[PDB]
């Protein structure tokens, strides 16, 4: 349940409904028909992994050309 | 600068340094390392900052989790029930 998921840190990366990982409602939809969904998901919860789910993209941002340049220059200075 | 990045919501998805695992975007230190010394780094990154995109940094991994078999199955069963 949510209380267990919260205790174990899961909710830092997952929401119940549509964070970095897939929302649980979407995981449920994807694996609804899969006979061994519980065994499969239990293994994936314990082991982790990558690339099963498409990544969250970067949206366009509310910045002027000059702000974008300032931000690029600032990021390049983190070294 | 950093304050402008905070103002514009950038830190919702980016940390300065890697290790958190919880942010959707790459750490700024890793962006800086990738593009350092590229002649058009500023103009290239400025464009990406304004427009966004996807595909350059790939997946964010899920780390392994210290849960028992029973806990993992309990969580899986619960997750499958979410509407
Ligand atoms: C706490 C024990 C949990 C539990 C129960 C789950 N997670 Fe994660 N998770 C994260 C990311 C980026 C992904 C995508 C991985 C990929 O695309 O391959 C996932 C994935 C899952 C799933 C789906 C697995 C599948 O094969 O479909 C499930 C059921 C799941 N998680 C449950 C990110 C994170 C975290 C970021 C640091 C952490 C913490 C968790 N997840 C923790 C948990
Ligand atoms: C606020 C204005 C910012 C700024 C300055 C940056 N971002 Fe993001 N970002 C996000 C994701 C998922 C990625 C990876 C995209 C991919 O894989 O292609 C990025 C990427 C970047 C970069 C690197 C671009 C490159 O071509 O290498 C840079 C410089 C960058 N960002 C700066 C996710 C997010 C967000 C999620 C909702 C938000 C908000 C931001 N980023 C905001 C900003």
């Amino acid at each position: 349940n949510e209380q267990l998921a919260k205790q174990k840190g899961c909710m830092a990366c997952h929401d119940l409904k549509a964070k970095v990982g897939p929302a649980y409602a979407d995981v449920a939809k994807k694996y609804a028909g899969r006979k061994d969904a519980v065994d499969y998901l239990a293994g994936k919860i314990k082991k982790g992994g990558s690339g099963v789910w498409g990544s969250v993209p970067m949206p366009p941002q509310n910045v002027t050309d000059a702000e974008a340049k300032q931000l690029a220059q600032w990021i390049l200075s983190i070294k």
